[PDB]
């Protein structure tokens, strides 16, 4: 009962193992799983050493790294994150 949940954890694992360390670490912060807050990338990127630019290019990698043992979970779990999804 107490400390449960087990809302949802798919599309985070689906993704992460194709991120490294590193790439995985920018979106923990833009996801605001560091803290429980999500932060845009402006604050990621910045946090580290690198611009918008970086995770930019993780999400491209990251597809083509994709394509294999997922459809395209980060497509669409990126899309149901973001106000991508019509009101």
């Amino acid at each position: 009962k107490e400390a449960m949940r087990m809302l949802m954890r798919e599309e985070l694992e689906k993704v992460l193992k194709t991120l490294s360390p590193r790439e995985a670490m920018v979106l923990r912060m833009r996801y605001g799983l560091l803290d429980g807050k999500p932060k845009t990338l402006e604050e990621v990127g910045q946090y580290f050493n690198v611009t918008r630019e970086r995770i930019r290019q993780i999400e491209v990698k990251a597809l083509r790294k994709l394509r294999h043992p997922s459809r395209s979970k980060y497509l669409k779990s990126l899309l149901s994150l973001m106000d991508e999804n019509e009101g």
